[PDB]
């Protein structure tokens, strides 16, 4: 089996992206904001605390005929940006792009914080990370991923983002016609649960690369570039009147200003982030001070190839029993 399906950014800035999921029977379509920097499947409900929802598509397991409840099965996860949801669990038919799972683990939110509240076009959250990191307890659930990867042609997923516009997320194929020259294959660790992976190094506009080892993670959860301070204060460097305000919580920029490319390395091979793509506009409506596309990770503890990264390049997720990082250009 395959599937394909459309994902759309949710604002002008490419805050997150969604893709539309069925769930249940007859079908409830939710927009989930695909994450493979998490494993948990969760969804606003039927069973979410009312003033908890603000404009979200819920879920109802009361009305799909193949939901059954998961009998004592909970769930709790709280994220890098400080937000969180719990609640229980259903397992339910899901579809994604026209692939199907059947007893996935639909986990059905009672609670979540004002961050999810407030973004009234995300639905849930469906986790790509390894199913090792899933927080249901007492029983452990896999991802749609896990679930759905030995029914796939091919165990993997691919990732293309879109800047400024909608991308594609695939299941069990990758589409040649999608990336231009060669797709480039990288070593994964599993150890921490993410799609971690070891870049050789970065450039800064047209200066010369540099070769360094920067180990970060895959994540399409997370909206921006988060690098070593070294690396960061590389590039705002090379733009006038950038710098770090700790009252904005990382570096800022003139909005008048026309930002460099940075390059990554992918083995051997180099994906190119566009200026334009570094730029988050302006920190608060009618600022001429605008937000930055690549922050330190220094506070994080590890370094984050997020959507700014993710959405320059087209990305093979492959879930062989050796994993791997696949990275073209596009
Ligand atoms: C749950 N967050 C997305 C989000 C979606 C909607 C509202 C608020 C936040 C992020 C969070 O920031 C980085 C990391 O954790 C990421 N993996 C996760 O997807």
């Amino acid at each position: 089996s395959t599937g394909s399906a459309t994902t759309t950014p949710i604002d002008s800035l490419d805050d997150a992206y969604i893709t539309p999921v069925q769930i249940g029977t007859p079908a409830q379509t939710l927009n989930l904001d695909f994450d493979t920097g998490s494993s948990d499947l969760w969804v606003f409900s039927s069973e979410t605390t009312a003033s908890e929802v603000d404009g979200q598509t819920i879920y109802t397991p009361s009305k799909s005929t193949t939901a059954k409840l998961l009998s004592g099965a909970t769930w709790s996860i709280s994220y890098g940006d400080g937000s969180s949801s719990s609640g229980d669990v259903y397992t339910d038919t899901v579809s994604v792009g026209g692939l199907t799972v059947t007893g996935q683990a639909v986990e059905s939110a009672k609670k979540v914080s004002s961050s999810f509240t407030e973004d009234s076009t995300i639905d849930g959250l469906l986790g790509l990370a390894f199913s090792t990191l899933n927080t249901v307890s007492p029983t452990q659930q896999k991802t749609f991923f896990d679930n759905a990867k030995a029914s796939l042609d091919s165990p993997v997923f691919t990732a293309d983002l879109g800047y400024h516009a909608p991308g594609t997320y695939n299941f069990g194929f990758i589409d040649t016609t999608a990336y231009t020259g060669s797709i480039t294959y990288t070593a994964v660790s599993t150890k921490q649960g993410f799609w971690e992976w070891t870049s050789t190094g970065y450039a800064v506009g047209s200066g010369t690369f540099k070769s360094t080892s920067i180990d970060g993670i895959a994540d399409t959860g997370t909206t921006l570039l988060y690098l070593p301070a070294t690396v960061v204060s590389a590039y705002w460097a090379q733009v006038s009147g950038a710098k770090s305000s700790s009252s904005v919580g990382g570096y800022v920029f003139p909005c008048s200003a026309t930002l460099p490319s940075f390059t990554f390395g992918v083995g051997s091979a180099r994906i190119v982030i566009p200026g334009d793509y570094i730029d988050f506009g302006p920190i608060s409506t009618g600022s001429s001070s605008c937000f930055g596309g690549i922050q330190s990770s220094a506070g994080i503890g590890i370094n984050i190839f997020g959507d700014v990264a993710l959405k320059a390049a087209f990305v093979v997720f492959n879930g062989a029993t050796t994993p791997t990082l696949g990275f073209a250009s596009k």
